[PDB]
């Protein structure tokens, strides 16, 4: 029915069959990425044509390929061989993770390094980390993963408590060869365990927490049709899921009176990078593009009722492809529910004698993913008043190192001899705008202070200014918290009853952006992270701020390249890319398991409605 | 038993007698302010000497007085006559909100102004607005109030929809005479009504909201003893209430293992000002110190269950004094409860096979107040992980004016001909720190970017720097969101197991501070609002950032004066004053009644604990 429905196991199996029939999926082939494509602009298509895009890896060393297929027509739309040294390697395969430890286990250099530390190889876990791009010429064109070691004293031990510093190895996961093993010197391996379920560390568990029961006698207020179409308190949207981006929101619209008014055509976290700020050669190459390199959606957790999602929850169980094209379901991977959100509006008027109070609520769509030591929760919220918000919740176990004897300017101490390198978690929200339709524009709004004098004799006046971003070349903006800078997306052709263009205002948290030196590899590979806001003209092939192939890919693609087209964005089909993140200087409180920290952004209506859109909310 | 218990009706009754049996209280006198004083520094003096501070007004015209009485021994500690022209007028009296309209009703200038606009005097409401200080020497030393008119078509009509622009009056509430009436010209009085309970405006109330049930079958996890002593999930504190400040938190401490560790000795919102940025002479003098001039606590609303506070709520009904010293109870003025706060910590570890998830919770202490057209919710939150947070929720009806023909750079249009002057809501949180005791210090922490080169060849390194604020002369700080600036309060004499001084980090929202010109009267009277953070040496008589008597005070009082003492704050008994606020450019969405908007701040432990303090939280 709806062209925005979630992919079904059948569609994935059909893609597999189409590829096989086309001779593109032999026994040496592996699916590194597979996702459904959004319908093309303009519903000119008589019927629906479900298309899937796939990245095909070859374990024998042959060139990989990018393929698009129409499962509807059972055809291969396009198939191109990729030159990875130029355009980038495919995303890391889940099957390649175990390869790093396995290969290193029999390498003489690795074994000698472990013996020098009196470590039993059988107990040494190796984290399969993306390699990035640096000065190792032999890595160009090859799929390389770098490994950092952690000791696990026993099956249920938390290896992160025992980092093996001064050692790092590089491995070619295709030819199965250890290219390099670097040992800069022995560091004491932190002895304290970090087992947060061990009574010896947790102590007696608290018995002081009484239960909080959240229930809905008449069920939830939202309805789900077509498997993923949501309707809740005037909001309308489709909940999609992609193995790379995770949860994607489609066709966010608000029912104002008798008309369905669009606001955002597509919303997603198009990239997220975790750059480390420790200059040690052991970790200075460390930059994890969880979204682009690992594909966060792929590792989404199955959420337990009453534990991960509390209350009356409706689940979606998205299906993705395994490495062979077989469908795999992520049971209860997406939670959907509405939750009370305190007071919405309130006023006790003396003159009228009327006391008015109304409560707020928000629709929540979320999922949680795990990538090695990190665990991230992605939350999208829709409020009664028209506000749209995204929130990222970062938790898990901090990535560790040894804590140098004389201290460090780039690492904090968590436990005796245990360090945690400084790093950032930076996201990029891609908002394909559709404020009352596709004809949109963006204005940067700053508060304007005024000087006391003629026309402002008492010096109390203050105003604001709005600057339209007309071409992509002038649409790379930075935050200015001091002047209350925000960005307004409006429709110059759609005006409210007061003759003003309708719009939505993006409120950023104004957290620090990418800290790395502008001449660094990461500053180029994650150029999007250096500025708070980017605006581009919509294009079918401009999906990620970092390009299609991020793994071991130098600069050359992504937002910087798109912006160069300097297209018209003043009253056109535009896309907003907002960078926002957390700068983490680990605290002792983050060890052995870190409490959630958050970051996000929100958009509030700005003259979108003709008056408050919640006057029809009952007292109840 | 506790010296921090809430004031009882009996204590207030005693205060009344003392004043009486001293000729201090009589038919010409009025209690402008009455509140209990906190215990003196040093509990070495067994037995608490419950003392109350009182501000006495005189309707006759005699000089007001500040009196400190001792309820414990029923005596008058001190009584001083005040020179208002010097130290400022007393807070506006509730009984004075009538006089402005009543007086103007029989004034020929006012009546002539209304007749010219064809307005029925019986339908004209007049807001009793603080006067401030502006080139009117005649007012100096006099108790003045300015009045702005709003038309109320009928008893249940919202007068805010019909502001009468181009007209303003100044009145003397003691001599009862209209000192002046300014009529700059006739402006059309907006005709549209703003009655948000009128079916024609609200339209059919939605019937789509299914109920959300929040219950605690076994009761709350917190205990209340001594009437206002709270104990919840290791937290310990005393919930106090003042007619000026509202809810005040005392002795915030955390039970870490076997010891109760103090964190904050006293937390309150010491001031809240609402400066307007409309240069029109009709409102250019507009600045409302809701806390300092009106006393937000006295107007606290009685919170309805299931409406204002949902779930298992434990109420506090603070008692205050009326204008004559009689005790008045504010039924259910304070809400206390705990609410679920999503995921606390989570990690699914591949190597250990252990999947771990824990839920977070927050203790909530709040109240809601109404000042004319505004309604503010004050919420304090205590989290399982040690985080302390404050949040202000602003709602009510926007203060209106006429919308000028030809537009305005300082007023927004909400409805046909209806304007909303730009303004700010700026709060000052007074945090009397006690990090593991009174020996504290504050450090400004900035993220530090590093240049690619020797020691940082890959240009990935980044660090942080901390600057200790040693003297008050260097303790007036500004925000710097770009460099992730925060402030850490630590105890140099109390170290964690890693030999690092324990501390708490204050995270600000970095919203714009006071926008008015530096030389404006408001910039001088609300100097605290021009900077984000102030640190002073504790002093029993330095309670408010604006001074004790804000109404019609020339300026420079409060923080600017305290800081001038340039006292030592490096490892001393100190107080942190954080300025934070909302800059409001009213939207159509804010009319006829505005949806809640928020602002606040939080403090998170920074090396305060030896490891996560929530490892003992059960899976539940
Ligand atoms: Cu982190
Ligand atoms: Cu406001």
């Amino acid at each position: 029915a709806s062209p925005f429905r979630l992919a079904s196991a059948g569609e994935i199996s059909e893609v597999q069959g189409i590829l096989r029939t086309a001779g593109l999926l032999g026994p040496e082939k592996r699916i590194a990425y597979l996702g459904v494509l959004d319908p093309a602009r303009g519903a000119g298509s008589e019927a629906e044509d479900r298309r899937f895009r796939v990245f095909i890896h070859d374990v024998s060393g042959a060139r990989p390929q990018e393929v698009t297929v129409s499962v509807t027509n059972g055809t291969v739309i396009s198939a191109v061989e990729l030159d990875t040294a130029a355009t980038g390697e495919l995303p890391v395969l889940e099957e390649e993770f175990e390869v790093v430890e396995q290969l290193l286990a029999t390498d003489e250099r690795w074994l000698k390094a472990l013996a020098a530390r009196n470590l039993d190889v059988s107990k040494v876990r190796v984290a399969p980390l993306s390699a990035g791009v640096f000065e190792y010429a032999e890595e160009r064109g090859r799929r390389i993963l770098r490994g950092l070691a952690f000791v696990q004293d026993f099956p249920e031990d938390s290896a992160w408590a025992h980092p093996v510093d001064g050692l790092v190895a590089y491995v070619d996961v295709v030819s199965k060869e250890v290219t390099r093993v670097i040992d800069t010197g022995v560091f004491p391996v932190p002895a304290e365990h970090g087992n947060y379920t061990d009574p010896e560390l947790t102590g007696p568990l608290r018995t002081t927490q009484k239960p909080i029961s959240i229930t809905q006698p008449e069920g939830p207020s939202f309805t789900v049709t077509g498997g993923n179409h949501i309707e809740w308190e005037k909001w309308s949207l489709d909940v999609g899921f992609d193995v790379r981006e995770g949860v994607v929101l489609h066709n966010i619209a608000f029912r104002d009176g008798d008309r369905l008014r669009p606001i955002i055509n597509r919303a997603s976290i198009a990239e997220m990078v975790v750059p480390y700020g420790d200059p040690s050669p052991i970790r200075s190459w460390q930059n994890y593009f969880d979204t682009g390199e690992y594909l966060v959606g792929q590792y989404a957790n199955s959420l337990e009722l009453g534990c991960d999602c509390l209350g009356d929850i409706t689940y979606l169980s998205p299906v993705i492809s395994d490495a062979f094209g077989n469908p795999r379901e992520i049971r209860n991977g997406i939670c959907m529910h509405e939750e009370d959100w305190g007071i919405l509006a309130k006023h006790s008027d003396l003159w009228s004698g009327i006391n008015y109070t109304r409560r707020n609520r928000r629709m929540v769509i979320s999922f949680f993913t795990t990538i090695g030591n990190y665990d991230y929760g992605f939350y999208w919220y829709l409020y009664l008043d028209g506000t749209i918000e995204f929130e990222a919740k970062a938790t898990g176990v901090v990535f560790t190192s040894a804590f140098p004897e004389g201290g460090s300017d780039n690492i904090s101490q968590l436990a005796p001899g245990l360090g945690a390198p400084f790093h950032q978690h930076i996201f990029s929200a891609r908002l394909d705008m559709a404020i009352d339709g596709f004809t949109n524009r963006v204005e940067e709004e700053d508060v304007v202070r005024q000087t006391m004098g003629p026309g402002n004799e008492r010096g109390n006046a203050f105003s604001r200014k709005r600057t339209v971003l007309t071409r992509e070349s002038e649409a790379v903006r930075e935050a200015d918290a001091r002047t209350g800078r925000t960005w307004i997306i409006s429709n110059p052709e759609s005006k409210n009853r007061l003759n003003e263009p309708v719009g939505y205002k993006l409120h950023a948290h104004n957290q620090p952006t990418l800290l790395a030196d502008p001449g660094s590899s990461i500053a180029r590979r994650a150029a999007f992270a250096t500025k708070d806001l980017w605006v581009t003209r919509y294009a079918d092939d401009e999906r990620y701020p970092t390009g299609d192939f991020v793994n071991q890919h130098s600069g050359g693609a992504g937002l910087p390249s798109y912006i160069a087209q300097d297209r018209d964005i003043d009253g056109q089909d535009i896309v907003v890319w907002h960078t926002f993140g957390l700068t983490h200087f680990p605290r002792v409180e983050d060890w052995p398991i870190m409490p959630v920290d958050t970051v996000g952004f929100k958009l509030r209506p700005e003259g979108f409605f003709d008056r408050s859109p919640v006057l029809d909310v009952p007292a109840n």
